[PDB]
């Protein structure tokens, strides 16, 4: 059993180097990138939510990076992943993807940023197969937790779409993951 | 495969009806029963702390009634614990058991009150028998989200103590679990 790496929409496996835009299998109305984006209810001074647009006809999403744990970018392992652009001063530490705090309203953790690089809490992912078209984005948070008898004593869930303020705001659900692909820039 | 009971300190299944003290197999300076405190850095306006005291000679702990979906309380079932005491009008509502949001100097959630009965959220807990002696507490929490591949797609944790400004509180853990005792009163 070897690691299978992840790959582009170009065949050609991911850099931790390069940047990669997070685009949906859905076309026209039924698809738009992830992007940063001002959560409504946020009290954070800088935008900190995890959204993909309404449809794929209007602005691309924002790049991102992705920084494993090994050099390589494989199927079913941590990492991190971080939006990449440039940023007034005060909002440098808004990039990190993370996962937040469970939300009562949609029983769930919405997607932010905020989170930090190479540390056991919410701020790990893992790229899958999805089970219909392309890639599944996956939160494991508490990874300093002992979840017992899960896979290697880990929670983890899909990461999918909420409806928060007329916006698709990505967040960890049980049905209809987020099918995408890794578009390089 | 039928559902096991729980049982107090004498034996007699656990009554929906009666109020428990929470009790350590530890002895002496090992013991005390778990209590409502108030937590250092809370700005709730109650005591909202599960916490255990630091010996088993001084108070004895705040009793508590299980709430079970069932009309039974039985072994590895899901749960509400609530502190059974007379409270002021404005702290009504912090009696009923909770985990809350990820502590980062912790790395895990803290057990704390005003949590829900009967919903799918972060108020669940499980009783099991400890590996050791007696029984563990187990938290539940985020019911709503399917943890892939976990048994029951449910993630629960082992229930332990952290030390918090000097006090027991308890929390998620991956080892050492407090074993308990339920002393009716």
């Amino acid at each position: 059993p070897l690691p299978k790496p992840v790959l582009d929409t170009n065949g050609k496996e991911l850099n931790p180097d390069s940047s990669y835009r997070i685009i949906s299998i859905g076309r026209g109305a039924l698809g738009g990138d992830v992007y940063l984006g001002k959560s409504p209810n946020s009290d954070a001074p800088c935008p900190d939510g995890v959204f993909r647009y309404n449809s794929d006809v209007g602005p691309s999403g924002t790049p991102v990076r992705f920084i494993p744990l090994s050099t390589n970018i494989f199927e079913d392992q941590l990492l991190n992943i971080q939006f990449n652009i440039p940023t007034v001063k005060l909002c440098v530490s808004y990039t990190i993807w993370k996962v937040g705090n469970l939300n009562a309203y949609f029983r769930t953790m919405l997607l932010e940023t905020g989170g930090t690089i190479g540390q056991a809490d919410n701020s790990y992912f893992k790229i899958v197969k999805s089970s219909k078209i392309g890639y599944n984005l996956l939160s494991c948070p508490f990874t300093s937790i002992i979840c017992l008898r899960c896979p290697e004593d880990q929670f983890c869930a899909k990461v999918g779409v909420v409806i928060q303020n007329g916006k698709r705001r990505l967040a960890l659900v049980n049905e209809n993951p987020l099918d995408v692909l890794f578009q390089e820039v």
